[PDB]
Parts: C-alpha cells; sequence; structure tokens
C-alpha cells in the first residue's frame, strides 16, 4: 500500500538547524505533488507549500516562504523540510502529504491531499484561514452539518476538500472535489459547495465520528491550500 514514511521525533533548541524527511513508497514518486502541512500545538492545520518531485517546482505559502526551505531526492525517492534556525514558535507536528490526482491522465486537475505521513513532531524550547465553528456536538443518531465559508479567491472559484482527524494521528481525507467520497468513507458524510461557502453533513453522528474536522480549498490568490481553523466535534452520551 502507498505511504509516505517520515523521520522520527526531533528534540532542539532554538537556534540549531533541523532537517526532516518523508520518504514516498509504493507510487510513481516523481510524478505527484507532496505537501507540508504545520499543526502547532492543540492547534489547526496550515499549508506551508508543496514540491514536485520530478523536477523540485517548489511553491511555498507567503506565510512560510524564506523561513523553511522544502526539497527532494528523487534518487531515494524523498522530500525535505529544512530550517536553518529554529525558533521554540516552530514547536510543532509537520505532515507530508500527496496531492492524489493524476496530473498525466487528461482530465482536468483538482488539489486533494490523498496519503498523509504520520506527522513529526519537532520541539523546540530551553527549559488567513477560511472560517468554521470550532466546535460542534450531538447525541449518536443527531444530524450536524459543519459550515466552511471562504471568499471568492478560494471557495468561490475553487473546489473545496474536508479532512478528518482524530488527535494525535494524521489526517484522513472524507470529502475531495466539494462532494465525492473516497472508498471506505461511509455514505452518512456528504459535501456541498455553494457560493464561497461549502458544508460538511453528517447525517446521523456515530461515536467513532468523535474527531477535528477541516475544510480546505485551493486560493488562486496565494497559490497553494488553505483550511478552515477545524471543528471539533463531540459525540454526547
Amino acid at each position: 500500500q502507498v505511504q509516505l514514511v517520515q523521520s522520527g521525533a526531533e528534540v532542539k533548541k532554538p537556534g540549531e538547524s533541523l532537517k526532516i524527511s518523508c520518504k514516498g513508497s509504493e507510487y510513481s514518486f516523481p510524478n505527484y505533488w507532496i505537501a507540508w502541512v504545520r499543526q502547532m500545538p492543540g492547534k489547526g492545520l496550515e499549508w506551508m507549500g508543496m514540491i514536485y518531485p520530478g523536477d523540485s517546482d517548489t511553491r511555498y505559502s507567503p506565510s512560510f516562504q524564506g523561513q523553511v526551505n522544502i526539497s527532494a531526492d528523487k534518487s531515494s525517492r524523498t522530500a525535505f523540510l529544512e530550517w536553518s534556525s529554529l525558533k521554540a514558535s516552530d514547536s510543532a507536528t509537520y505532515f507530508c502529504a500527496r496531492l492524489g490526482g493524476q496530473l498525466w491522465n487528461s482530465y482536468y486537475y483538482y488539489y486533494y491531499m490523498d496519503v498523509w505521513g504520520k506527522g513529526t513532531t519537532v520541539t523546540v524550547s530551553s527549559g488567513y484561514e477560511l472560517t468554521q465553528p470550532p466546535s460542534a456536538s450531538g447525541t449518536p443518531g443527531q444530524r450536524v452539518t459543519i459550515s466552511c465559508s471562504g471568499s471568492s479567491s478560494n471557495i468561490g472559484g475553487n473546489t473545496v476538500n474536508w479532512y478528518q482527524q482524530v488527535p494525535g494521528t494524521a489526517p484522513r481525507l472524507l470529502i475531495y472535489k466539494n462532494n465525492q467520497r473516497p472508498s471506505g468513507v461511509p455514505d452518512r458524510f456528504s459535501g456541498s459547495k455553494s457560493g464561497t461557502s461549502a458544508s460538511l453533513a453528517i447525517s446521523g453522528l456515530r461515536s467513532e465520528d468523535e474527531a477535528d474536522y477541516y475544510c480546505e480549498a485551493w486560493d488562486g490568490g496565494l497559490r497553494g491550500g488553505v483550511f478552515g481553523g477545524g471543528t471539533k466535534l463531540t459525540v454526547l452520551g
């Protein structure tokens, strides 16, 4: 099975350099974009940038460009994220993720992150987002909708994806291209988009649905993905 293998946890002091890695296995490594995503402790997902390993084409979020370096070694099927000088504020979990669209297949290309690495935690110490409600809750069976509000440059002109993240684990693609479900995602999950807003509906909650949910869309002005702040879903009981 396809996987992205990330390097182990790091504990560093402010000022030190660090390079972390993400090795792609069981697919054609040169032919898919790989994204890096930051999650500060207790916070949401942030798009850092992405690289196309075939030619090392790198596209950064303006929030991260000049602060980190993304690179790739085709021969070892590995992508990297590197800092020359860490700050305490760099403490976070870093995920790599494959963009699952097939660029060569002749169909219009949509951005979505289909396979995620397990994350690498980095602890450094010396001793714009889409709008989502921060929480949702219901008893088992409760119909719950989670909203995502954006603007013309993202949701208005681009497709929306949804990711589910159970604490301590990697996000999982739930809905892509507004309303399409990957195999394995149950039919109680559905997505819709209208104007500059999008919605994830859970027709009736199950206990295993307790998780954080993130919407995401490409922003044409920023030339990268933008995540919503996340909705923590509690199932009451």
